[PDB]
């Protein structure tokens, strides 16, 4: 069809960059992060919605691979929080090993330039994000090291309240949006060049983050509230504040977020959600945030990662212009990552102070007096 | 003096690379890793043997900055082990922030080429190492992420036994050298290109590591046993196995390791230790491993980081040739890091399997059956 050829041409011209995929957690579930001699299975998986053959088939240009670990369930709160940090490094490790063992398909990217150079070579631009602040174990130092390991967005919560912000799906509220720590962390995230992700966060937490953030944010996988009322979806209030923020809402394929009955959800519903946001806040603030492998089953026509050409063709069929489809595919999320890095460079160039952790005193006054006495002895030599 | 001018010329021609300095832990002790508006103090410290003015004065070419955290003291063994991992990321964070805030003095390096390019520009080549396996929290995944963060050596123990190896200063013995896990970790360290450091490890643990390792190792800060009997010093047995391994013993300035009475220790004792090893196993297997800021007081003439020109002049005064002094200064430790990276490239190029952690099963048989049933449904479409 001339529409199918058009969709294939667009997928070759610009990268379709998906906002969120939990394929790394499926590798932890199925293989337990042991991928040695598992290429046959990694190319043709016996479970899930993602594998390396189907990833090629769908012509996907880039991917933010999620490094999610569950919210801590342990009665010992210190152990659970610290356990999440160790599991985070295990998931970042298997993501890096997955990319490194398959260099013909996947290539690591952590910027707008690295996404393009990956797309020119014919690879899937492989970026990384974490699904929740619980993953850092209350350590802003750890968060900066996660940025150094290649993490380029941080979802503020998953399905649990943390010290920084409230989750959408948990009641009662803890902070009523962001905490004081949360407000201060927004400045640090803008300073370091970490992209803020407002998926899974409460409506009040979104409103406060959108007003405070000096850089554009994203919703890595969230849908529209007006079309389907759910705690996880974005309200018209927050859609307008996203426009002022210059952020992007990357539309989710979760069936619960598209229809009241999950079995009724379809590819057409995803297109309705993209067109709604594109009509009201412009097509330069809308994206694609599948959440593949964060669900058992997908919508009719969006069953797995091979179905992206159907989404591009469906948007063109509805009268969304080529230029606007290219924006929704990936140009918008590239711009936000580019603007996040530019803001960080401005703030780092200006010499803004970084947020430091609260640490225990290791030395008492006796030790500090010995050290000062010792220094003075060396001065008199 | 013609000997002082000779020492200054050598320090400009080749980088003097010190094996171990604990200045990052002094920053944790004094500032609690909060260096915002502390440049006056960082250039002229009120404590310790290291600051940025004295670092320039001594003409030091490179430095392995230690990222040490204490051995876990907590009764809850899980909490203590996981706490060491979080503290490790705090110390790696402050090392990176120290380098980044002072780019005219310090420059990050993680290879032989990066050491040289740093030295050409007139910076101190700033490398990173961790002082003990307890710092990884039994996570080989975490260890690979520490390598990604810039860690280029790992001391197998500090002053405590761990799951992998025995420390020198603790009795009774636990593993009697390396454990089975330790033996398997040696292969993984060689594969990833992590330099093995045998300081703080028991004599038996050294012997087993030196025979097993396929790449050259180091002693980042250890002295000679024959001159001064101590658990921390290297025996003639292990010095010979270091020669076969092609490693380097970087001589320590700790007074306890140089003389029976600590107040008697001197610059002359450090030179005796360098000449002993250089005479018996050749000058291409000897280095300088100060351990500055891992001690209150240093030897007479080696009080702080400004005293390196006295060490170079002292070696030349004793009849050690210019070419051999250049080797002891830094060419040897550069070679070992270069050979460690070459061995890793050979093993990674050959497609050797990496060591994976033992993970818990997250899904039961009910969940796995749903995932396989779901995959088959998608196959029939
Ligand atoms: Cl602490
Ligand atoms: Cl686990
Ligand atoms: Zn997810
Ligand atoms: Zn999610
Ligand atoms: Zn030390
Ligand atoms: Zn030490």
């Amino acid at each position: 069809s001339p529409i199918e050829e058009q969709a294939t041409r667009l997928l070759k011209e610009v990268p379709l960059i998906d906002g969120h995929n939990d394929f790394p957690y499926m590798i932890r579930g199925w293989f337990r992060n042991d991928i040695n001699g598992q290429d046959a299975h990694l190319y043709d998986m016996p479970i899930g919605q993602t594998d390396l053959q189907r990833l090629q088939k769908g012509l996907l240009g880039g991917q933010f691979w999620s490094a999610f670990v569950p919210c801590p369930k342990n009665p010992d709160k210190e152990v659970g929080s610290l356990e999440a940090l160790r599991q985070t490094l295990q998931q970042l490790d298997v993501i890096h090993r997955l990319i490194e063992r398959h260099p013909t398909i996947l290539q690591f990217a952590d910027s707008a330039a690295s996404i393009w150079s990956s797309f020119r070579a014919g690879r899937v631009a492989s970026l990384i994000g974490i699904e929740g602040l619980h993953q850092i174990a209350d350590s802003v130092s750890a968060l900066r090291m996660l940025h150094r390991l290649g993490v380029r967005y941080v979802t503020l919560t998953h399905n649990c309240h943390n010290a920084f912000a409230d989750a959408a799906t948990v009641s009662p509220e803890l902070h009523g949006g962001l905490s004081r720590k949360g407000e201060r962390l927004i400045r640090e995230l803008n300073r370091m060049g970490m992209m803020i992700d407002l998926s899974h966060t409460s409506h009040e937490a979104q409103t406060q983050a959108l007003r405070l953030s000096r850089a554009p944010v994203i919703y890595s996988h969230s849908s529209i509230y007006s079309l389907r009322a759910h705690a996880r979806n974005v309200t018209d209030e927050n859609l307008h504040l996203l426009h002022r923020n210059r952020g992007v809402v990357m539309i989710c394929f979760l069936r619960e977020l598209l229809a009241s009955e999950a079995d009724q959800a379809t590819l057409a519903h995803v297109i309705d959600h993209i067109i709604y946001a594109g009509t009201r806040i412009g097509y330069e603030h809308v994206g694609i945030g599948s959440d593949f492998d964060g669900m058992l089953r997908g919508p009719d026509g969006l069953h797995d990662v091979s179905c992206y050409p159907a989404l591009v063709a469906g948007l063109l069929e509805r009268g969304v212009s080529e230029e606007d489809v290219k924006r929704v595919m990936g140009l918008n999320v590239i711009r936000v990552l580019e603007e996040v890095e530019r803001v960080a460079a401005e703030l780092q160039g200006a010499g803004e102070e970084c947020l430091c952790d609260e640490l225990d005193e290791v030395w008492n006054e006796d030790i500090k007096e010995q050290l000062t006495r010792e220094r003075e002895r060396v001065r008199k030599l």
